[PDB]
């Protein structure tokens, strides 16, 4: 168990790391293998990397809330197949890649279970990249949950929900 973090096995033979509120700027070392929960919660984390969950395989569930991350590696999930939530809320993303979340979403509908990603109050730009999103929360996706989903960039879109965007608003430039 990381030195920053409380690892306490549940009445039912699950690990929880919890590492919540430790000022923490990365994710610890040696978290064990057989963690399911992981709560790192109220920190100061600015990067999630393609090695994040290294060796972390057996998640259920991933608390990042209230962070400071302003990057995810569209890699960081791709060995996650027992994935059901992963919380991104409060934090500092301006985009996702659609291709982030490809294995949870395939392990989950695969195995017959819900798979949640939650990305409340981020400073979303709503430019092109952001347009998948934006078209999934709009549709009524199960996966990507709408509450607190709003644009902070460009300045037109400012204030307005993703969801309630035309997708020709969604523009790049070079």
């Amino acid at each position: 168990c990381p030195s920053a973090c409380k690892c306490t096995v549940s009445l039912y033979g699950e690990m929880v790391v919890a590492c919540g509120g430790m000022g923490l700027t990365e994710i610890p070392e040696d978290i064990p293998h057989r963690a399911v929960y992981l709560v790192l919660k109220d920190n100061n984390i600015t990067k999630i990397t393609s090695y994040s969950f290294k060796g972390l395989r057996n998640l259920q569930g991933i608390d990042l809330s209230n962070n400071k991350i302003n990057h995810i590696s569209s890699a960081a999930l791709r060995h996650l197949g027992h994935l059901d939530d992963i919380d991104l809320s409060r934090n500092e993303l301006t985009s996702v890649s659609e291709k982030l979340f490809d294995f949870p979403i395939s392990s989950a509908k695969a195995q017959g279970r819900r798979f949640f990603v939650y990305l409340a109050n981020n400073p979303w730009g709503c430019d092109c990249r952001m347009a998948w999103l934006a078209q999934e929360l709009a549709g009524g996706s199960k996966t990507f949950g709408d509450r607190h989903m709003e644009c902070a960039t460009p300045a037109a879109l400012a204030g307005r929900g993703l969801s309630e965007i035309p997708q020709t608003s969604f523009v790049c430039t070079g």
